[PDB]
């Protein structure tokens, strides 16, 4: 698990995200799509986006970035006590959206990248450590639900 101190760091970093939820959400998805174009193919409503300029100008992509980070923020504020919040997300990502766990690794990496990119010098080694742990807890608890479903 994470320590009390580590949770405090995680939720302190998250305060940065909440100052511009849509902006952070959009950059996370753009980083995911551009670094891993196979991921874009999982989204029927975003696969029309051919260039980063189109992605950047998509108001619906910003909207979905808001949905995504609002859900993740809810989970992180549970500090590991997130079974009821996490299970349904795990289940829709495996069963409906067909998202391999690797793509969750990709988006964890993208969040870390975006945090550094948006807050250069304001996302210290201790904070990266804490947030990385939170994100591996998230990914690991989803992977358990994936195994249950036998989903690959
Ligand atoms: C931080 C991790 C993630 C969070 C918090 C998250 C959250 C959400 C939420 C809250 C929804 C809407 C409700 C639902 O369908 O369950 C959603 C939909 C969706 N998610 Fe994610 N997700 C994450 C990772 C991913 C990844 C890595 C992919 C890979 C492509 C993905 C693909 C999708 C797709 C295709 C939908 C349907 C979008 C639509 O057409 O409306 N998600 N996600």
């Amino acid at each position: 698990g994470l320590s009390d101190g580590e949770w405090q760091q995680v939720l302190n970093v998250w305060g940065k995200v909440e100052a511009d939820i849509a902006g952070h959400g959009q950059e996370v998805l753009i980083r995911l799509f551009t670094g891993h174009p196979e991921t874009l193919e999982k989204f029927d409503k975003f696969k029309h986006l051919k260039t980063e300029a189109e992605m950047k100008a998509s108001e619906d992509l910003k909207k979905h970035g808001t949905v995504v980070l609002t859900a993740l923020g809810g989970i992180l504020k549970k500090k590991g006590h997130h079974e009821a919040e996490l299970k349904p997300l795990a289940q829709s990502h495996a069963t409906k959206h067909k998202i391999p766990i690797k793509y969750l690794e990709f988006i964890s990496d993208a969040i870390i990248h975006v945090l550094h990119s948006k807050h250069p010098g304001d996302f210290g080694a201790d904070a990266q450590g804490a947030m990385t742990k939170a994100l591996e807890l998230f990914r690991n608890d989803i992977a358990a639900k994936y195994k249950e479903l036998g989903f690959q």
